[PDB]
């Protein structure tokens, strides 16, 4: 088999890309309410923590993708060890160098995170903590992440449109802040909810039957996922974690964040 | 409590965050009427290097808030301070070598300010004059700007608009050259007319409700600093301070400096 | 002779620009059909490396003459030269770095070309490559693109129009990638294709009379590339090589790549 | 006097700029048909030299005041001083390179110009020519340009346009390569013709009353410059330098380059 070597490896390699991505979205799945169990931590010091790590995706240029993979390390590593409040953010920073040197091509080094964290940590904290996480994680870093499901899903539009898929993207990051309604549902049912009801806002247009031949996701099935979805997008002004909303109102993304929200989905 | 350590440190850690601002921004007031008190300095001269600021923030890719909180720390200093022409410029380096230090992530080092003033001045005039402004602000860098409470204004939009937003900012940064004017006004006063000037003048509608149950501020009494704010409108393409003007005309503001004025506010 | 000295080196000196690159563009020309005689690799191999070559080229900011002339190195040497499946790769590297150092101002070095290939081959292995194509190409590195005849056919557009010029764009990079169907076709008559092909979906027009008179094809004479060409664009989203409508769906390229292709060309 | 040090040199200290922009824009004049008695170089030769200057500024991210007083020393010195053909280029270097060092904030060095070059002359060749036009030009370096004065007239514009101000810009960088019909008309008369032409192509509005009494330039003043700056705009398409028509498609300019020019001025 002929294979091209390179810096970003969230990828699947030649084999349905759709079917593969399924298969392993289930594995290293994170346990749906260590939060519950986590002695120190909350649902609430999560959102900020991976609101920040918004903040430095955007100070350093980072994909969307890395970010997602950042997200997943974290929940998989928190749902089966126990960290404390100081050592939270550690593990955050350590997370985010894992996701930069697996997916960037020029990604941030060790000295960089510390910088960032306004030398908080030492070269030897970070690069413990990164080696803790991979120990954790098994050394399985890829995983299929939200954003990997949408460009998926964003193959089989008729037709395309730049707010549609902009305002999938903005919906799907928001999903990450909140752990408590969506570390529940797959990431591909989360795109799916995120793909619905972007297309609904702009176009009102609804899921397409392409992406229910492809997928096999019903909008029942994907109903339960989108009423929690819909609240964040009205409640998104008002949520605590405003990260993602400045950064989808550049005219990178189409000002997307400053679209008003549908009042009723009809579903 | 969880606080994440970062580099950016203008910003209101978990407390309502509009509540604590305003009760900040009283607190270390800049003195009205020091101007006329300053023996050598004039009000026209602080113009021009408020105005040479802006040059400098946008050379260096420097936030909004780098430069509301550099002009801060000019007003404070100078109103306890009596400062001489030539030293008024070695003044406003070592201020805005503060806020950068003090909100930019990567800001510029003495180096980079002493290149600006075409070397006028040494490494060691610039971190004087820096320590010394530190001693009369008595280490209190922490200050409200405009800035500041358009971000929270721009919450309760309903809904958003970038041409809004961008002309808010505009009018909000034209305050900070003019101190005849508008050194008399709060911060959230000054913000709170440049919302409403935007908004009327893009769109039509006023100043909001949700606005006036949230911060008090009714139109009558933002109508002393609106009929300021609307002359300086009216008046910014005479003005000899342009360096404002042309840096809302770009495409990352949506050109908001090149939309007419109103003629007549209706209030 | 007045002559001015640079670093882009793919330009026609002063001489009719578009008879010169006629004449041209069938010397050095790939033999057609070189892929049936090639023991190891395929079509789609080649396919996948092309692409990936495009991701570099969005990496360090390449121009898209240097992406064509990379191209046309590597069908001309595997036109005379069996390489294996393992070394493709080595070629197309090597082949992007003599592209890069003939027509980039500050074109990659070996080091950035070794960083983005992971790390599987060294400084020497890329430079014996490097030298071995130029040994293979007889040092004849001035080939005619399809850029360059579409910037040629823009200067005849009346009137010019952002999306017609960015489309056309679009689509002469997708003839790079499949080599089955365009291989077969010059240059000219490629641009050709794909400047009707992007004015009839954009306005409606068809190949204009002043590039009839000055290029001598006909509508009938593009008539067979236009076919194939008009398939790859209705099929464009189902390739399995995406790189470039990622590519043109930028601001930059008014984002011509979510553009609905037509049903029939009429013709 | 308060006066604030800085790196950009081509601004009018405080003083009315327009004022003091007319009485300096005559002295320090090129003269006019020196390439008449110039032996070996010819106006053809000049125009390539100035396109090249244009795809050097937009190398290096230099603002167009850069270009303009390039020029203008080029202009100056080829008026009293005889160059052959291969140091035609050596002195376009080093004017260049001068402009740089008299405008830009963080200007290319030697090093950089001998780069882009490619390396045809030496450190001391542009340091001998650099020190040779500084002496011809008698050290005068500040002279008012064609951008000078749009800047200008741009504050007399009710309303403001983004669309007029491009155009404007484009069709006075177009005057800089074309030396036998506009060396002959001064800096303002020149962005006077390109104001009114930008303006009449756009909006349709003519030469407006405000600038008249504030330049003194009617509309039948104008006359013979806009008559010549009218057929270039026209043949700008068939001119033999098009790095200025590439410039300004950019969405930096709003894609003026591509509008469609006037077929009468109504004059």
């Amino acid at each position: 088999d002929f294979v091209i070597v390179r810096r970003g490896s969230g990828n699947e390699v030649p084999d349905d890309i759709h079917t593969y991505l399924r298969e392993m979205e289930v594995k290293c799945k994170p346990k749906v309410g260590y939060m519950k169990k986590q002695p120190d931590i909350t649902n609430s010091m999560r959102a900020i923590l991976v609101d920040w790590l918004v903040e430095v995706g955007e100070e350093y240029k980072l994909q969307n993708e890395t970010l997602h993979l950042a997200v997943n390390y974290i929940d998989r590593f928190l749902s089966s060890m126990s960290v404390l409040r100081g050592k939270l953010q550690l593990v955050g920073t350590a997370a985010m160098l894992l996701a930069s040197k697996f997916e960037e091509i020029y990604p941030p080094e060790v000295a960089e995170f510390v910088y960032i964290t306004d030398d908080t940590y030492t070269k030897k904290q970070v690069l413990r903590m990164e080696h803790l996480v991979l120990k954790v994680l098994t050394f399985d870093l890829a995983a299929p992440t939200v954003n990997q499901f949408l460009t998926q899903y964003f193959l089989h539009q008729q037709p395309a449109n730049c707010k549609v898929e902009s305002l999938a993207m903005f919906l799907g990051e928001l999903s990450l802040i909140d752990a408590d309604p969506y570390l529940k549902y797959l990431p591909s049912v989360i795109a799916g909810a995120a793909f619905h009801l972007a297309l609904y806002t702009v176009t009102g247009q609804s899921w397409p039957e392409s992406l229910i031949r492809k997928t096999g996701y019903t909008l029942e099935s994907l109903k339960p996922c989108l009423m929690d979805l819909h609240q964040t997008y009205l409640k998104a002004p008002q949520h605590a974690q405003q990260s993602i909303r400045e950064k989808y109102k550049n005219s990178k993304y189409h000002g997307v964040s400053l679209l008003n929200p549908p009042e009723t989905l009809n579903l």
